[PDB]
């Protein structure tokens, strides 16, 4: 099991995890190593792909010249995996392509194989526990299964064979389910990986813990008071946007609606969608969650948008403020220094009131600020800004985190 810690059935919820002792703010509940992980493609060079770490001079494979690590000892860890890929990438080149759940997904086959018994990922939930709702599955989601698998089948069948499609349409339904994404401090996707013990713990949109990652660890910290007894609760979304929005998307990818208090009372939801007659409301709210799926030289869409909903949003608003982020993305891919930093400036005030006092999202939008001011020559604002990006991530990441080691340097060589 895991101290101080118990899984529980938790009414119309499933299984659950419960606290036994109290926790404060900050407090690290548990950490989880990976059953399964894999670096993305895009991140391939930047971290190692045993360990994660982010650092130049990585050693490369020699077989393949498409993996790469700290030194020869990380890369002989990785062999049992990295083998699922090290020959079929040379054999198929251009033609190499199955996605990153069935690239996960053969990973937990492999580890299935060399480590039957309960791992030191699995204390109180066991990946063959996972929950898959099946029953639940519309042919959109069955369609993806089998493409996945027969994916699965050509890329992986040299090490894995041509596993049972009937067990196979579980796992990827489980993966599905209980996935979890590993990004950086900038929330940049970096790969996906299994943590069984913290798929236990439940959603809500007013969060007790925040999930972050230590290398291939997820570590679950408190950001509030945790009483004995009390649910230990994560979330599984973006909380910046208001109720409806955020139980489309709950409903769509985990089959559940959200109870919490603010999904409840709806609290935040005027805030959220804050206007500057109800039919005219409708209609752009209508719009905007249209317009956001769309995109789900691209800056004409944003600034039409930002234009059109200027006539009933304010600039505070959910909407709005999504808009302007893709379009600060937008502009820091073309290197649009200053047009970046210009968005940025015009989200973070309002953008850091729709969140919880500690947020991953917050964090990492003072930390691009940052890096934006610093990149421009404003020292001194990149400072302030770094340091409130620290002042969230030492009671989410924990004060002794690489990551706050890693900005504190920044402060300093800037
Ligand atoms: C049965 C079924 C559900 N789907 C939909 C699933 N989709 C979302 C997940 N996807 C992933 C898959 C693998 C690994 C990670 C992810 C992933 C993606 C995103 C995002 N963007 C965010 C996260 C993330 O870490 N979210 C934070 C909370 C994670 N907790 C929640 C509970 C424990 C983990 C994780 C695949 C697509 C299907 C779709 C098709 C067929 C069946 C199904
Ligand atoms: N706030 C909530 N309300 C209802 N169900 C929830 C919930 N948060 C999580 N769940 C359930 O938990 C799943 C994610 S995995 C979390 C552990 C799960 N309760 C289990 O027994 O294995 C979701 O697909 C949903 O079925
Ligand atoms: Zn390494
Ligand atoms: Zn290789
Ligand atoms: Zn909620
Ligand atoms: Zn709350």
């Amino acid at each position: 099991g895991l101290g101080g810690l118990e899984r529980f059935c938790s009414p119309g919820k499933g299984r659950g995890l419960r606290a036994l002792q109290p926790f404060q703010v900050g407090d690290l509940l548990f950490s989880c190593p990976a059953y399964a992980y894999v670096l993305t493609v895009n991140e391939r060079g930047n971290h190692c792909e045993y360990c994660f770490t982010r650092k130049e001079g990585l050693s490369k494979c020699g077989r393949c010249k498409q993996a790469f690590y700290c030194n020869v000892e990380c890369q002989k860890e990785d062999w049992p995996m990295h083998k699922l890929e090290c020959s079929p990438m040379v054999v198929f080149g251009e033609n190499w392509n199955p996605s990153e759940t069935v690239r996960l997904t053969a990973r937990i086959l492999a580890k299935q194989k060399i480590h039957p018994e309960r791992t030191p990922s699995e204390k109180l939930l066991a990946v063959k526990e996972f929950e898959s709702h099946l029953d639940k599955l519309d042919n959109e989601k069955k369609d993806l299964i089998q493409s996945d698998i027969a994916a699965l089948h050509h890329f992986y069948s040299k090490h894995l064979g041509f596993p049972d499609n009937d067990s196979l349409v579980v796992l990827f339904a489980q993966v599905n389910c209980n996935g979890f994404t590993i990004e950086d401090e900038e929330l940049s996707h970096l790969g996906s990986a299994i943590f069984p013990d913290v798929a236990l713990m439940n959603h809500s949109c007013c969060p007790n813990v925040i999930v972050t990652y230590k290398g291939t660890l997820a570590e679950v910290r408190a950001v509030q008071e945790i009483k004995p007894g009390e649910e230990v609760f994560t979330s599984y979304i973006d909380l910046l946007y208001p109720t409806e929005d955020r139980n489309d998307r709950l409903r769509d990818s985990y089959f559940f609606t959200c109870e919490c208090q603010e999904c409840t009372t709806k609290d935040k939801d005027k805030a959220k969608v804050e206007i500057r007659k109800a039919e005219a409301i409708r209609d752009m709210v209508r719009y905007a969650r249209n317009v956001i799926e769309e995109f789900r030289e691209l800056l004409e869409i944003c600034e039409l948008s930002q234009e059109k909903m200027s006539s009933v949003f304010e600039d505070s608003n959910v909407y709005m403020l999504h808009m302007m982020y893709q379009a600060m993305g937008v502009c820091l891919y073309m290197q649009d220094w200053e047009g970046a930093l210009q968005y940025g400036q015009k989200i973070i005030k309002p953008y850091s009131k729709h969140y919880p006092l500690y947020s991953l999202n917050v964090a990492s939008m003072w930390l691009k600020l940052g890096r934006l001011y610093m990149g421009l020559e404003h020292k001194a604002a990149g400072e302030k800004a770094l340091k409130k990006a620290i002042a969230i991530m030492e009671v989410a990441h924990g004060k002794d985190h690489p990551y706050i080691s890693e900005i504190k340097q920044e402060i300093e060589s800037h």
